[PDB]
């Protein structure tokens, strides 16, 4: 059977594809760290991460949701801990009325216990984006 | 300019292949915790990590010198922060008089602002291990 980490980040992407807002958020712990990027870019405004399931509701409207993001998984990396995972993912959103824009990065995920997201952290930045339209 | 965060990590794999133990250990914090990999492995055999320059310094004798471990960077993955990177390494080495293993897995690295690592975090596991001779 599938390791928690996997789980969590198998059932993000769903919940991404599925448009489904209350089903991505009961995947996140109440401690939750969103840092998509890690460090300081658009969809990580101050550089220290998306904290706590309001603002990452927040995050999921403007940054998956109105963007029309789309999640794809290249590759999965599995660690010897049940809890933590690492994934090649390619991002492909739209901005300013319907041009595009794509990047493909390492995503990393760390659950709890009880199988909740604690932590995805994402290793691009807005110099690794490649366009279209 | 390059970042502290790949100076940092492409130095290590330097190091590693000068065989230079000294050199490999001045790039690290005295707070520095190796993951490699996360969870409980043959390398992180209490899945906690292998913590302080003295207990790496062991690690590296073991796991680095008298197993042959050779580093290639299969690609590199900035993130937005330039203290903090990841890479697809390919690592290779010996064990039981020279039978040969090798492992492809996610390397996350972070170093402090005076740019010594202080955590270097692997996503690979036993099984992913592929082997020759
Ligand atoms: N897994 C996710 O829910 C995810 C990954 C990358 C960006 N945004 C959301
Ligand atoms: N970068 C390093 O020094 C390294 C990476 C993977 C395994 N061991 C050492």
């Amino acid at each position: 059977t599938q390791s928690p980490a996997l789980i969590a980040s198998q059932s993000s992407w769903r919940c991404v594809q599925a448009h489904d807002r209350e089903g991505w958020l009961a995947l996140m712990a109440d401690d939750v760290v969103i840092e998509d990027p890690i460090g300081k870019s658009v969809t990580n405004p101050d550089g220290s991460g998306i904290k706590g399931k309001e603002a990452v509701g927040a995050f999921f409207d403007t940054h998956i949701a109105a963007n029309r993001l789309t999640v794809t998984c290249e590759e999965t990396f599995p660690s010897s801990s049940p809890d933590e995972i690492a994934h090649i993912l390619v991002l492909h959103s739209e901005f300013d009325g319907g041009f595009t824009s794509e990047v493909r990065g390492v995503f990393t995920y760390r659950v709890n216990k009880a199988g909740l997201i604690t932590n995805m952290r994402g290793y691009w930045n807005l110099d690794m984006m490649t366009f279209g339209n």
